[PDB]
Formats: structure tokens, sequence, C-alpha cells
């Protein structure tokens, strides 16, 4: 059997290099980095290297923090809850502005916040499949504590106008947070250019392990711990370091950065090829703008014949993809560095055949 | 070189079996358990097995939850913050009772809570090195939302009277939480007998990886998510599952349970041997009760000559141990299934020599 994996915005294969780098931390270097003795100390250099890699990946400065978390969900929670504590309860700034596009980790948190009496305004998506970059301005009520926009959408692949929201944030004096989970390894990420106070990411979206993430926190910006215990991560996030995962994550980030051109030029090309092939079939059209999208994602909708059925069919032939809400759900196909032209060709063939079968059934 | 590791209450070696069990989830079974297709589904059985193992380990019922977290720190935070939301803000029960012995993950959280206007009373430790099991009763003000006692102390090894605090909790109608981090693999743990509503644990204390933990939550007991997103873990704790770690943790728990007799009979014996050897030296005495202690831990204090220096000396000879506050810090030596009689003998010799050297210096 040969399976084809097209669900990369859902999770990704760990890179063999990442695995290799992690291995000795599962085996002999198992000491607690907080310990004083040779085990803990032994862990330091590797950890430092990992951190450096992470920093380079998002163009963070020495003065900034990139705090290791257990996942981007965690990061999101920390950002929102932290801002509620600091800026909402204690400074009366009882408004947050986000988008409707945001990952449930944000949206759900926001809902919870609202249930405590926070006002949250969720910017409606337009026909272009974006936020105007101005709706924010139109909604910064000064009582706004935080603005939170995802860098790229997980369903559509669509890139939002970060950088221009950063300006609208700097001008307005409001805290800016970008969940960047689906940006890493896909497009350049620059926290400086973004004027982000907070950035989220998760390793498993760029060939690291599940179960680890980052929150970038800008110098001098404060955020009340979500994990109190104050022993690790400069007091900001307590809990014994996940050494293996840290190392792996660092490596993954490095690899992601290295493959940016490749992602653009080759993965993107593959995606385009797939998309074009698909569109030469009855009443199947891409959902959203096709220009401001990360290179790896296509979301496509088949006339009548629903998405779930299609997905099931694909699975039956060993091809893995996901749904994406579009308004009938659509079909989300998300490539990686590891797909090949051959695979794409096969997918196209299989997709067409599946469509025809479903068509026949209809 | 041959090093000797006596810092197990700080973190533990991953068991080779655990490593083995995790490996295929780092390699080919890398799909997201939430996905519908063959990758996600493929992950199910293993996950189920892991969960079963976990459940068996703490004598939880089908009706209960054992929620996967990123660490016991996380668990602690979730318990405390959750109870504040549910029971403190919304039901006016603005009191929590804990001990001074508790891990900083609890204590720090409590401090934070207090800073919001929660009243928290921290039970003072006695000369026996325990909580009376009655101080709790004496302090349950009905307005008590939660009682939180660690099952065993990380510094002394001392077991607290859980089960008798459970009764005092059931009788009083108050939520009971036990951080059990240092109990797993050391002594039997039974959430039924404990009448726990909440139990915490962390994998790396029983030969699992760092970066994963559990919170047991009793049937029908509610706790507001610390990670909102409500996609995983029956809505209670969002974030893509750490599949590898989950599997590993399950295995580790199983192994821990299996080795309970061994821990008692053999590890305990080793510890005793060490302790006796040490005590036959000028003005060196064990800190605390020597009867109600987990089998693996001894905390010992050398007249005058401080603990840190001793630790450093030990490290220089390839022997790793930790401090433990005692009142001059004391010396904490914590064995595992992997230490040998030979190693113990060597340690004894080395310890004595080190003492004499320091004595000479004095
Ligand atoms: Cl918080
Ligand atoms: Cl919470």
């Amino acid at each position: 059997v040969q399976r084809i994996y097209l669900d990369n915005n859902a999770t990704t294969r760990i890179d063999p290099k990442v695995k290799e780098i992690m291995d000795p931390f599962l085996r002999d270097h198992y000491g607690n980095p907080s310990s004083l003795h040779q085990f803990g100390t032994e862990t330091h250099p590797a950890i430092a290297e990992a951190l450096d890699k992470l920093y380079k990946g998002i163009n963070a400065r020495d003065i900034d923090d990139v705090i290791i978390t257990s996942c981007a969900t965690e990061s999101n929670n920390w950002v929102l809850k932290g801002v509620y504590f600091d800026e909402c309860l204690k400074k009366g700034k009882n408004h947050i502005v986000t988008t409707v596009a945001e990952h449930p980790a944000v949206r759900s948190t926001c809902n919870f916040l609202e249930s405590l009496g926070v006002e949250v305004t969720y910017l409606p998506i337009n026909e272009h499949g974006s936020i105007t970059a101005e709706q924010v301005r139109e909604a910064i009520t000064e009582k706004t504590a935080l603005v939170s926009v995802m860098w790229a959408n997980n369903e559509t692949g669509l890139i939002f106008p970060i950088e221009e929201i950063g300006a609208i944030c700097k001008e307005k004096g409001v805290l800016f947070h970008t969940d960047a989970v689906q940006a890493i390894g896909k497009i350049p990420v620059d926290v400086l250019k973004a004027n982000a106070d907070f950035l989220s990411f998760s390793a498993h979206k760029f060939h690291g392990p599940k179960g680890i993430g980052g929150l970038y926190i800008r110098s001098g910006v404060g955020l009340t711990p979500l994990f109190h215990g104050g022993e690790h991560m400069n007091g900001r996030r307590s809990g014994t370091l996940n050494v293996p995962y840290i190392v792996g994550m660092g490596e993954a980030m490095k690899l992601a950065v290295e493959h940016l051109d490749y992602e653009k030029e080759v993965v993107g090309k593959l995606r385009d090829k797939l998309e074009e092939a698909l569109l030469k079939i009855p009443d199947v059209m891409v959902v959203g703008d096709r220009i401001h999208r990360v290179p790896n994602t296509t979301l496509v909708s088949v006339r009548g014949i629903e998405g779930e059925a299609m997905l099931w069919d694909l699975n039956r032939s060993n091809i893995a993809a996901s749904t994406g809400s579009a308004c009938h759900t659509a079909i989300r196909l998300s490539l990686s560095r590891f797909n090949t032209e051959a695979e794409i060709d096969k997918t196209i063939e299989v997709f067409s055949q599946a469509a025809v079968r479903l068509r026949n059934i209809s």
C-alpha cells in the first residue's frame, strides 16, 4: 500500500531529522534542566540551541521572550486570560476585537470571557474571504484591551493583513496578538514587522511533535501566568521542561525557515497543478481569494455532492484530506514538503474518478 | 565513566519499554486523532489502551475522567483556577485550605488567587513532618470551596493522611484535591478510597516523558476548562493530543503499578541500607518521620557542613542528588527501580569520604 497525505493543516509528519535530534533526550540525557548536577546542566546547551533556532524563526530579539508551551491552544488561552486579568479587570479595558475566522481555541476562550462580562466583537468575514484591516480601526473603542487576528486561516489558507493591523494597533495603543500557527513554514513570519505583542505557534504544523508550542512575548509586555509555579521560563510558565520536544521543535522551526523558498516555488507549484486539474470538472470552484493564500492549501467545492462523502471516498482510496466550512462543506487539501508530483497526479485521477462515481450515484 | 542517579523525585529515566512504545508514533502513525480519515482513526486503539492503563493505575471508574494534560503543574492550575471560577466567584465559597508542604505549582496558584481576594489558609507542618488530618476539619469554614493536600511530599518523602482527609471532606461537603505526583509508582493510589474529586499526576516521576500529565476528575464533578477550545478530551481540555506521550504515559503507569511490590521490598530495602550506612557518621540525622514515607526517599542533614556543598561534591564524583529545605538545607536522595546494591554501596563510600573531606576543610 501507498497512502497519500493531504491534511497538513490538520497536522504534519515529524521530520526524520527532528526525530533524530529528539532521540538522545528520550534515552540518556534525561535529567531535569532545573537540577544543579550534571544531568540538568548537561541539558543546557541543546536547550539554548533550540531556543536560538526558535528566535531566528520568528525574528524575535534577545530582549524578547519566546516561551515554550504545551500547544498553541495553551498559548491562546494564556493570551486571552492574561489580558483579561491585566487589562480588563484591573484597567477597565473591557473590550476585545477578533475575527470569526479564528481557531476555536481563541473563539471559545472569547466566549468564556464574555460569559464573565467581557465585551467581544467578532469581525465578520467579507466576500474576498478576509478582514478589511480597517474593521479593527472601526472597532477600537479605546476600552479595547486586545486585538487578536490569525496570521493565516486554517480552513481557506487565506493570509490576513497583519502588519497593517499592527500599525492600526500601534497608532491606537492597543495590545496585538496574532495566532500564527498556520503561518510557520508556509510564509515568512516577522514579529518586528508585525508589531506583535503576542504570537502563537504549534510545532505539529511544521514537522515537529504534537504537544508543544510557543508564545512570543514582546519585551516589557507583561502577561499574568496561565501556569503559576514560577520555576521555569523566567517565571512565566511553570512545569518541568519538555526537553525532547523543545529540541525537536527548534530543529523543526529551523527546517521550516530553510524550506521557505521550496514551499513557495515547489509545494506551491504542486498545489496550483492540483487546483487547475480539479477545476476542469463540472461546477467545482475554489472557495475564497486565490492570491493571498499560503502556498500549500486549496479548498474546493463540488456542486451538490457534499464534502464529507467525498472525503470518505478519498479515504477509501488511501488519500487523506479534511473538510472546510464554506457558504455544503468544502474539501480542504493541504500539501507539505513531502508530497510529490506523482502523488498529486494520482490524487487528481482519483478525485476525478470519485466525483464521477458520486455523479453516477446522483 | 559510570554515574549514579539519586534524584528521582526531581525526574526519572524514561523506561526503555516506554521509549519503545512511543517510537512508532514519532515515525509513521503521525495522524491527528481528531481527523476522520485513516491516520486519525489508526491512532484510536493505542490511545484507548493508554487511557485504560491510566484508569487502572489510579483505580478510576468508567464513569470518571482522567484528562490528559501537559504536566501536573497544568493540572494544579486547572484545579485551582477552575474552583475559583465555579465555586468561589459564582457560589461565594471564597475559602481554600491547603498545606505549606504543597508543591509551588499549588502554592503559587493559591497566592495568585489570594491576590484576587480569595482567602487561603495554609496548614502549618508539625514536628512529625505531617498534617494532623484534623487541621483541615478545624478550618473547613463551610465557605471552603476546596481542600488540597499532596499525597506524598517531594522533599521529605512523607505520606499525608489522604483517605482520612477524604472523609473529613465528604462529611463536610467540600471538594477534595490531591496532588499525587510523588505517589505514583511509590505506593498504591486509589481515588475511590481517597474520595478524591481531583487527582494530579506527572509522567516523568514514574519513567514516562516530561511534558505530560493527568487530572482525574470524578463523575458529575464539573470544572471550567483551563484550555478552552472544546475539541478534545470531552471538551474539558483542548489542544491536539500528544499521541506519543499519551501512549508512553500509559505504559509507564502500567509499569509503575507492576513494580509496587518491587518498590516496597527492594528499592525500599536499598534506601534503608543507604540510610543506616549514612547515620553511622557524626551528627547526621534523617529529617522527619521514618515510618510514613514512600520507599524511595531519604532526606539527611550533616552537622554544620551545608547541603549545597555536599551536593556539589557528590556531583564531582558523578553522583546526582538534590537539596531539601529542612529547619541549613538538607540532602535529598531518591532511588528508583534502576539503582543497584553496588551503586548504593559506592554512594555510601563516596558520601563518607566527601563528608570527611569537608570535615577536614572545617
Ligand atoms: Cl490566568
Ligand atoms: Cl480558567
